[PDB]
Order: C-alpha cells, then sequence, then structure tokens
C-alpha cells in the first residue's frame, strides 16, 4: 500500500528536509572509510512515503508510549541508512532491520547526523561499497536514506565514546562522550516506533 510522492524543490518541505540532511554532516573518526569523504551532498530527489496502514501502526504505538510517559511521545525526526530501505518503505520497520551487533544491543538505530546514517547505506562499516564500483566513497552512484519520525518515549541515557528496551524505558539514547562534534544516536526495540516519512536520494560530493 505504499505510494511515493515527489516533492518539488520549490516546496518548503523539500527545502527543510534538504537543510536537515546538509546541516548535519560531520567528519567521522574513520576518516571517511565507511561512508566516503565529503562535506555535503547533491540531493537528487525527496519523496514523501505514504502508507496508511504503516502510519496507523505508528500512531497507535505512539499513543501507547505517550500514555506511559505523561502524554509525551518524545518524537524526533532522525536519519536511518540501510541496505533494506526498499523493504522498509513497503513493509515497515521490524526485527529484521535491527543492528544485531550494535553497541546498545539488537535494536533499530537512528542518527541525528545524516553522515552517520550514510555510513550504513551499503551495510555495516560501508560493506564493500557501491554495488557497481565496490567503492565506499563512490561519488557517482545514487544513494538513499530515510528521514524518519521516531517515538523515543522515556529514553535510557548511555554516556559513551530484537532485545528489549531497558525496564521502564522505550528507547536508548547514545550520547557522544569523547567527540565533541558528534550528535546523538538512538535505538528503538519495536519497529512500530518509527515511520519512514521521507525517502531521500542523493550523491555524496567530492570536496574541492
Ligand atoms: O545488522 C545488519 C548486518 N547487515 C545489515 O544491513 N544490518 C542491518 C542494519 C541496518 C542499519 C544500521 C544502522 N545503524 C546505525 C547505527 C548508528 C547510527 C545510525 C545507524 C543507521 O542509520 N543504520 C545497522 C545495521
Ligand atoms: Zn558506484
Amino acid at each position: 500500500g505504499t505510494i511515493l510522492i515527489d516533492l518539488s524543490p520549490d516546496d518548503k518541505e523539500f527545502q527543510s528536509v534538504e537543510e536537515e540532511m546538509q546541516s548535519t554532516v560531520r567528519e567521522h573518526r574513520d576518516g571517511g572509510h565507511a561512508g566516503g569523504i565529503f562535506n555535503r551532498y547533491n540531493i537528487l530527489k525527496i519523496q514523501k512515503v505514504c502508507n496508511k496502514k504503516l502510519w496507523e501502526r505508528y500512531t497507535h504505538r505512539r499513543k501507547e508510549v505517550s500514555e506511559e510517559n505523561h502524554n509525551h511521545a518524545n518524537e524526533r525526526m532522525l536519519f536511518h541508512g540501510s541496505p533494506f530501505v526498499n523493504a522498509i518503505i513497503h513493509k515497515g520497520f521490524d526485527e529484521r532491520h535491527a543492528y544485531i551487533g550494535g553497541m546498545f544491543g539488537a535494536g533499530i538505530y537512528f542518527a541525528e547526523n545524516s553522515s552517520k546514517s550514510n555510513q550504513y547505506v551499503y551495510g555495516i562499516g560501508g560493506g564493500t561499497g557501491c554495488p557497481v564500483h565496490k567503492d565506499r566513497s563512490c561519488y557517482i552512484c545514487h544513494r538513499q536514506l530515510l528521514f524518519c519520525r521516531v517515538t523515543l518515549g522515556k529514553s535510557f541515557l548511555q554516556f559513551s565514546a530484537m532485545a528489549h528496551s531497558p525496564p521502564g524505558h522505550h528507547s536508548v539514547t547514545g550520547r557522544p562522550s569523547v567527540n565533541g562534534l558528534a550528535l546523538a544516536e538512538y535505538v528503538i526495540y519495536r519497529g512500530e516506533q518509527a515511520y519512514p516519512e521521507y525517502l531521500i536520494t542523493y550523491q555524496i560530493m567530492r570536496p574541492e
């Protein structure tokens, strides 16, 4: 039941999503090994992801979390990169999209930094890079990320350099504790706590 609606670059909604993509790029401690070397993206397309059933699945769970947390869903817009972006937008997030080996346990991981999620487009650690050139830093091939609506509820704070949420919590927040420029990363343990709102198609751009 999924349909993808293209946003025009003139649409304020395109512009605000692009600006969150671009403004949350940072340098990574791997010097670009996983995600490539770039300071910015070439945004090719931004599509709104419309699926009534998946939306209602999300809002039902959101109300549950909200009622468990003094009427506060603690909803964020966060990035998600994955080899499975195309199954996600059709079938929703579930246990099969979880990073089993992630540092906060087997859950589904999201980033404030678009460049962090970009490191997972071709798999963990960038995998073997793009399908066509086997290049983790490919400047040619078209990549895709999701910009997702995520319900955090009461989030467990982890200071730091599917399973269940910690008892009494609905998510985990990975707070950066060494790299002062890194933004937070988050983990949910129920696929119903995220909705893939935007599909963004882009290239990373070679610095000049
Ligand atoms: O567990 C595996 C093994 N191969 C694979 O594609 N997965 C699924 C997977 C999907 C997304 C991510 C992912 N992990 C992150 C960790 C931190 C921040 C962002 C992300 C992010 O955007 N995506 C990790 C693993
Ligand atoms: Zn390529």
